[PDB]
């Protein structure tokens, strides 16, 4: 079937950065809408970066910090994430569309797209 394994989560200390990948199996990452989406503990999901070809978007309180990349050699989305926060604590997710809209992939939702990782935790401590 279609498969999306996100790997490079950890523990870290404030201020540090990290790396996270979701590699896409049975489904082109380039052609579709993607992106992330993270549940903190206790709150509501919400969206952190899309990306669809050369556009992407961030969430509000993640721009500047974040970059949302991808390689089609690997077949591979990328999320960077610099100058961490304790509020940056959660399970992330990465998610695939079925879509090709760039207005649509603006909206920031990737947790209403159809394909959905098991997700990878981020723990950053102060």
């Amino acid at each position: 079937q279609v498969q999306l394994v996100e790997s490079g989560g950890g523990s870290v200390q404030a201020g540090g950065s990290l790396r996270l990948s979701c590699a896409a199996s049975g489904y082109t990452v380039s052609t579709y809408c993607m992106g992330w989406f993270r549940q903190a503990p206790g709150k509501e999901r919400e969206g952190v970066a899309t990306i669809l070809g050369g556009s992407t978007y961030y969430g509000d309180s993640v721009k500047g910090r974040f970059t949302i990349s991808q390689d089609n050699a690997k077949n591979t989305v990328y999320l960077q994430m610099n100058s961490l926060k304790p509020e940056d604590t959660a399970i992330y997710y990465c998610a695939g569309s079925t879509v090709a809209s760039t207005g649509w992939c603006s909206r920031l939702r990737p947790y209403d797209y159809h394909y959905r990782g098991q997700g990878t935790q981020v723990t950053v401590s102060s």
